[PDB]
């Protein structure tokens, strides 16, 4: 047993999820050994991207903690995202066989798409031209979701939602003529710093789960984030509150997010870490502490993603 939500579909999401991205110069082999760690912990929720080249690593440690005897595939909930590279609609099947064949699973619980910006199809992820810029597409996201909604009625998505997107963009889905199944979920950035009450009060009232990422202030990677934006993890008002638990200022945070009904990420490729985070379960936070970590918000976003800016779809 472990805690899980009810999604709008009718299948279940377990409330804490591992992630796995980590930069290109960390090996790959090191997403084999941390997604072991987080299943051995406790982790029930694994968290990819094609965009991430790890599913080959990724998918051999849940293959491999099954075929050990370790875990059931259907305790096992697996989420990919299809890239920008592959939104036209006829592209988005293959993209998602693509994605299980490099897994070799036979479906996964969750797809999502990754980002609303389209970019040219093909086999780079960031295609360029010759200068250097970005070639970007225009595609209706509208017939995006269609091809979803087929991968989800093929069995070889449990579960379908979207990533990155705004109020405009989740509106556009959500009253598109002939919609057949909602996202389950918005998959994005929330942390105390950024905690997104108004788009989580709108997910809400559609019974969209929200999906933090970088719940513990990211991975803080040169180009995506900005090295002068403040650390997450060392504000006093979490340390604090860890100090006073006798837990950590990630565990705070991610607590924070489960309380409020929010489904929370969390990366670490370091064992002792990776235990530590489902500790998350062992406490609870008080109203009072409640309030304080929402007085923490200030508007900082660690992810813009502001390569693909430009375009009319850019979410941010
Ligand atoms: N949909 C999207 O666009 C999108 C965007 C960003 C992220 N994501 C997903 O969300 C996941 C997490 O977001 P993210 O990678 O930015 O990082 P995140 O979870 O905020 O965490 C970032 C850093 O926290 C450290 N950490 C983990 N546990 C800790 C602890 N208990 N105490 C102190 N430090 C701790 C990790 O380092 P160690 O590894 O050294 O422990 C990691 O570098 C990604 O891996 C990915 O699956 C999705
Ligand atoms: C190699 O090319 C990419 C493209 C897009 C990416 C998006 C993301 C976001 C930050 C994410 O979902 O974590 C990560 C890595 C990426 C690599």
């Amino acid at each position: 047993k472990y805690q899980c939500v009810k999604l709008n579909d009718g299948h279940f999401m377990p409330v804490l999820g591992f992630g796995t991205y980590a930069p290109a110069e960390v090996p790959k082999s090191k997403a084999l050994e941390a997604v072991k760690l987080a299943i051995e912990a406790g982790f029930h929720h694994i968290d990819s991207a094609h965009v991430y080249n790890n599913e080959e690593q990724v998918g051999l440690a849940i293959r491999s903690k099954i075929a050990d005897g370790s875990v059931k595939r259907e305790d096992i909930f697996y989420t990919s995202k299809l890239w920008s590279n592959s939104h036209r609609p006829e592209l988005v099947r293959p993209a998602l066989e693509r994605s299980l064949k490099n897994l070799q699973l036979d479906y996964v619980d969750l797809y999502l798409i990754h980002f609303p910006v389209s970019v040219k199809p093909g086999e780079e992820v960031i295609p360029k031209d010759e200068n250097g810029k970005i070639l970007f597409d225009t595609v209706d996201l509208c017939a995006t979701w269609e091809a979803m909604e087929k991968c989800k009625d093929a069995g070889l998505a449990k579960s379908i939602g979207v990533s990155n997107f705004n109020h405009r963009l989740l509106e556009m889905i959500l009253n598109k003529p002939g919609l057949k199944y909602k996202p389950v979920c918005n998959q994005v950035e929330c942390h105390p710093y950024f905690n997104q009450r108004k788009l989580l009060d709108f997910c809400k009232s559609k019974d969209i789960v929200l999906v933090a990422y970088s719940a513990l202030g990211s991975h803080r990677e040169e180009p995506w984030v900005d090295p002068n934006s403040p650390v997450l993890l060392e504000d006093p008002v979490l340390c604090a509150l860890a100090k006073k638990h006798k837990r950590t200022p990630a565990l705070i945070a991610l607590r924070y997010q489960l309380q409020r009904g929010v489904v929370v990420l969390a990366k670490s490729y370091n064992e002792q870490r990776i235990r530590q985070n489902v500790q998350v379960f062992e406490f609870q936070l008080t109203s009072e502490e409640m309030k304080a970590i929402d007085g923490l918000n200030r508007n900082v976003r660690y992810l813009t993603l502001d390569i693909f800016a430009g375009p009319p779809n850019y979410p941010f």
